[PDB]
Order: C-alpha cells, then sequence, then structure tokens
C-alpha cells in the first residue's frame, strides 16, 4: 500500500518485544519499506487462500496473542534479507529485491510451513507438536532459502536433489539463526517444537541421527514416503556442512572445521554457480569442492576439509 514507514513495537510467540517496520495509511500494516519493493505480512484468518489480508493493526502496537506470528513472520524476514543482503550481496529471493510476502495463521492445527512457488505460508501449530511456527528463526530463514533455491540452482524436490534443497534451507537456516546471534545451536526447529518437551528439535544438524535420519550415505532412505526422503536424507548433507564448519572425526574420518562464515560461502557460491536441478549429492560434493577452490584456492585447508567432509559421510 502507499503511505509513510513507521516503526510499531509488538510481542513474538516466545514473549520477547520486538520493533517492526510498518506502513501508516489509516491503519498500519505490516508493510516494512526499508528493504527492498518491501516486506508484506498477511493474515491467513485460520483459512487456506491465500494470501489472505495485508495485516492491517488500529494503534501500531501487536502484543495480542493473535498478532505474535506475524510479528516474527515479518521481523525474521527481515533478518533473513539483511542476512542475504550484508553476508552475500544478495538483494531478496530473486536477487533483484522482489517483495517477501509472508501469510500466517494458515489452516487450523497446521503443522508446518512452506514456500508455495510465491509465498511463505506459517501454520499456528496445534499446540502439541509445533508452536506457531514463524516464532523459529531458523524456520523462517529455512522458508524464505528455498525461494532462493528455487530461483538460483533450481533443485527439483524429489530424491537427492531435494535431500540437497532442503540441507540448503537447514544450512542457512542455521546460519541466519547464528547471523541473529539468540541462542543458536546446529538443531532445527528448537524454538517452536513440542513445547512440553524440553531439549528436542524436528532435525539436528550436528548429530541427524538423534532423530532417526541419516549421517552417511550407506544409510540413506531410499523409498518413496516424504518425495523420497528429502527431510531424512537432508541428513547426510547437513552432517557434511555442519563438520565442514565445526570439524570432527566421524566413522573414523577426520575433519579440520572451517568456521561457519567460509561454510556459508562455499554453499552460496554452489548453489548459485555450480548446482543445477537435477545434482545429487555427489555432483555438490564437486560442486563444494569446485566453490572452495574459486575462493580459497586448490590448496587450501577450506578444499581439503570440504574433501574431507564428504569422505566422512560416504559421498564421492
Ligand atoms: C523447518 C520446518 C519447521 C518446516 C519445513 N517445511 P518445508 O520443508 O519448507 C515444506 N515444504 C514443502 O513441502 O515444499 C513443497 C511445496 C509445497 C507447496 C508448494 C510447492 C512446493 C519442514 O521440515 N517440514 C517437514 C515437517 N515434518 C515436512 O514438510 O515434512
Ligand atoms: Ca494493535
Ligand atoms: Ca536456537
Ligand atoms: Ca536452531
Ligand atoms: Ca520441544
Ligand atoms: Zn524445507
Amino acid at each position: 500500500i502507499t503511505g509513510t514507514s513507521t516503526v510499531g513495537v509488538g510481542r513474538g510467540v516466545l514473549g520477547d518485544q520486538k520493533n517492526i517496520n510498518t506502513t501508516y495509511s489509516t491503519y498500519y500494516y505490516l508493510q516494512d519499506n526499508t528493504r527492498g519493493n518491501g516486506i508484506f505480512t498477511y493474515d491467513a484468518k485460520y483459512r487456506t487462500t491465500l494470501p489472505g489480508s495485508l495485516w492491517a493493526d488500529a494503534d501500531n502496537q501487536f502484543f495480542a496473542s493473535y498478532d505474535a506470528p506475524a510479528v516474527d513472520a515479518h521481523y525474521y524476514a527481515g533478518v533473513t534479507y539483511d542476512y542475504y543482503k550484508n553476508v552475500h550481496n544478495r538483494l531478496s529471493y530473486d536477487g533483484n529485491n522482489a517483495a517477501i510476502r509472508s501469510s500466517v495463521h494458515y489452516s487450523q492445527g497446521y503443522n508446518n510451513a512452506f514456500w508455495n512457488g510465491s509465498q511463505m505460508v506459517y501454520g499456528d501449530g496445534d499446540g502439541q507438536t509445533f508452536i506457531p511456527l514463524s516464532g523459529g528463526i531458523d524456520v523462517v530463514a529455512h522458508e524464505l532459502t528455498h525461494a532462493v533455491t528455487d530461483y538460483t540452482a533450481g533443485l527439483i524436490y524429489q530424491n537427492e536433489s531435494g535431500a540437497i534443497n532442503e540441507a540448503i534451507s537447514d544450512i542457512f537456516g542455521t546460519l541466519v539463526e547464528f547471523y541473529a546471534n539468540k541462542n543458536p545451536d546446529w538443531e532445527i526447529g528448537e524454538d517452536v517444537y513440542t513445547p512440553g518437551i524440553s531439549g528436542d528439535s524436528l532435525r539436528s544438524m550436528s548429530d541427524p541421527a538423534k532423530y532417526g535420519d541419516p549421517d552417511h550415505y550407506s544409510k540413506r532412505y531410499t523409498g518413496t514416503q516424504d518425495n523420497g526422503g528429502v527431510h531424512i536424507n537432508s541428513g547426510i548433507i547437513n552432517k557434511a556442512a555442519y563438520l565442514i564448519s565445526q570439524g570432527g572425526t566421524h566413522y573414523g574420518v577426520s575433519v579440520v572445521g572451517i568456521g561457519r562464515d567460509k561454510l556459508g560461502k562455499i554453499f552460496y557460491r554452489a548453489l548459485t554457480q555450480y548446482l543445477t536441478p537435477t545434482s545429487n549429492f555427489s555432483q555438490l560434493r564437486a560442486a563444494a569442492v569446485q566453490s572452495a577452490t574459486d575462493l580459497y584456492g586448490s590448496t587450501s585447508q577450506e578444499v581439503a576439509s570440504v574433501k574431507q567432509a564428504f569422505d566422512a559421510v560416504g559421498v564421492k
């Protein structure tokens, strides 16, 4: 909408106060004009029609329980935009500052979040498996990263290419979580998963097997559920990424860690310069080796560690 840029205040899903960029024109809208061609947050009103209505508020204060998922979707989309711009010199998901749109309060009891080809969508959860999913910064960044992937490598959402697609979203979700630097970890979705169980998460990158996901290519899932295991076999790549950054010895193979920043540079370059819609795990290894070679040189530690990490998870 046309209006003037304003700054509202509200509370997110976890009860924390934050400022949010809004737009005033009769109402205050969840429309942040400070980033690209805008970040826009919508109310889906417990229905499945999308996007719903652009979020309107009478007083620019967002402290109601119903407001909390909108506050976080809007704010964390801003953090994710900032990460891509400041760290990777990428302007929104398409590289040309496309408007970023999210809808909250999608459906009833909906235990998921997704990119639908055009926008982000967040359920409220059923209060048992999830609370409103925009409360997780890693979740928000996971979803926006699907849009980045779709505009760049275009990884098809099935089998190995789809597991890479998933891992890319977990990797950058985690790197955005570290960028914001509030309780960062290598776990996925811990802030909104299972409110009655402490200390768990939907996936672990540091130890995928903690939740039954494979941590070695020889343990990959080969069936048809979950688009050929895209959220399962992602553990193999997540583990490799974790090892590149943090190091470790895994199935007897030692990896010297090179840190998060270099992990992000290597995988961002792989995603945007080398991967294709049908890339498999072996081709991802080759893309990461080439990317590290471009950035750091063929004889570098960074290249050697990429090779070590993929060896550790059984990907040649
Ligand atoms: C980080 C997480 C809390 C949320 C994450 N959602 P996502 O990967 O973005 C789910 N996208 C999808 O299906 O795209 C495919 C698609 C959907 C709609 C239109 C086009 C394409 C996830 O890990 N979900 C699991 C939750 N057991 C799942 O969906 O199995
Ligand atoms: Ca209000
Ligand atoms: Ca965390
Ligand atoms: Ca996390
Ligand atoms: Ca939990
Ligand atoms: Zn995903």
